[PDB]
């Protein structure tokens, strides 16, 4: 089985007053609604497991609950919330941990992420290159280096794994601030594999990616 | 003074429009046209030199030439267009590579590249934390690494630079299909600062980006 788990349950900052960025409204329906839509498209996720702020546990449920979908409440962190939504994944073979504000992430390219990892490989992320050069900077904003843009890959989600290999890395070091999972399990030197992302799955938290997204929503429905 | 070098000689493949990019529309407007009234907006830039693909130079220098408003032809690739430019940066001691491409950049970005050359820094690149996780990877698309976020720069242009070094780095330049102007710099080992970048100078690349730009314009 494939299990799909999505942190939706809080915000580091402020601003949000604890309001996750799943939750914002893209054409009048929530961000999380989108995300659990191209899950249940793809067609290869089995079940899908939400973390969501404990207060809004049972409003969740009612909104986003389903033959295929559970509802837990979330941690203090992100690494709290994902590991929470480990507990209720059961006995899957693959974990894929899914963004939420990546609500416009087609399809196909969660199935690509599945397709990989039943070719054999045990982490599997997608990724583009880097629209813009990338350079490392020291604390003081100077130059590092700039390693060559074609090695480089803007990651994004769902990042699918064997699912012991992602509750071994869960099992150790809280440090809430990681919002990557591959990175936990590349601490051992385990292989990931990059597959082809999507512009379309980007991030959506700022007003400018907002704007991006609604218009998106027009192209493809008026 | 400063001079601003527009490398503008691309062509228009990727956003499938059968025109250079710089000749595609935002809200009825050419992108060039909107890349140089950034930088007439600005209020910081004396002297404007555009790379335009070779067979639009003289067309080109009938529409946009004049005193301080400079038409060369491009090159093959990007580094040529802007070794190419130079030749014509003139006087200024302050030189700016900025893309037609990132038409939407503020003039306010613009004058803080400008304002950091000024202070003393020889060369200067906007930048912002990148919005995806950025990871090292091989030729086979495995992970090597993953640097923090947090002590890296998605780099937009203006790049701006004390003009001798930029004359300096592009002469040691031994081939094209280099982007990064500062990535030229780098290998004098001239140190190089980054200042706040700003989302609005995202460069017009695929026609998502066109959609993008054509939002933002449409919002005002
Ligand atoms: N307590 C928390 C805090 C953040 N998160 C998740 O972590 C990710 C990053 O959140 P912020 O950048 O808003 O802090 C989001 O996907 C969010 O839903 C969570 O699931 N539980
Ligand atoms: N041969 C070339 C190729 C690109 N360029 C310019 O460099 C910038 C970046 O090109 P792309 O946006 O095509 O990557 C654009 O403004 C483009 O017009 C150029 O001036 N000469």
């Amino acid at each position: 089985a494939t299990v799909a788990v999505v942190p939706a349950a809080g915000s580091g900052e402020r601003l949000r007053a604890g309001r996750p960025k799943a939750f914002v409204t893209l054409g009048g329906t929530p961000l999380l609604e989108h995300a659990l839509s191209g899950l249940r498209a793809s067609g290869v996720i089995d079940r899908i497991v939400i973390a969501v702020p404990p207060a809004l546990t049972d409003e969740s449920k009612l909104v986003f609950g389903g033959e295929d979908s559970v509802i837990v409440s979330g941690g203090v962190d992100r690494t709290e919330s994902v590991a929470l939504a480990l507990e209720a994944a059961g006995d899957a073979e693959f974990v894929l941990v899914h963004d939420a504000a990546r609500a416009l992430t087609p399809p196909a390219l969660i199935a690509r992420v599945v397709a990989a990892l039943k070719e054999g490989h045990s982490a599997v992320v997608p990724g583009l290159a880097p629209a813009d050069t990338i350079k490392a900077v020291d604390a003081n904003g100077a130059v590092l280096g700039t390693p060559e843009r074609a090695g480089l890959r803007a990651v994004q989600t769902p990042q699918g794994f064997h699912a012991d290999v992602l509750r071994r890395a869960y099992a150790r070091a809280t440090a809430g601030g990681v919002t990557d999972d591959a990175s936990l399990v590349e601490q051992l030197g385990t292989p990931v594999q990059i597959v082809d992302g999507d512009p379309l799955a980007f991030k959506i938290t700022t007003p400018l990616d907002l704007v991006l997204a609604e218009a998106v929503l027009a192209h493809h429905h008026h």
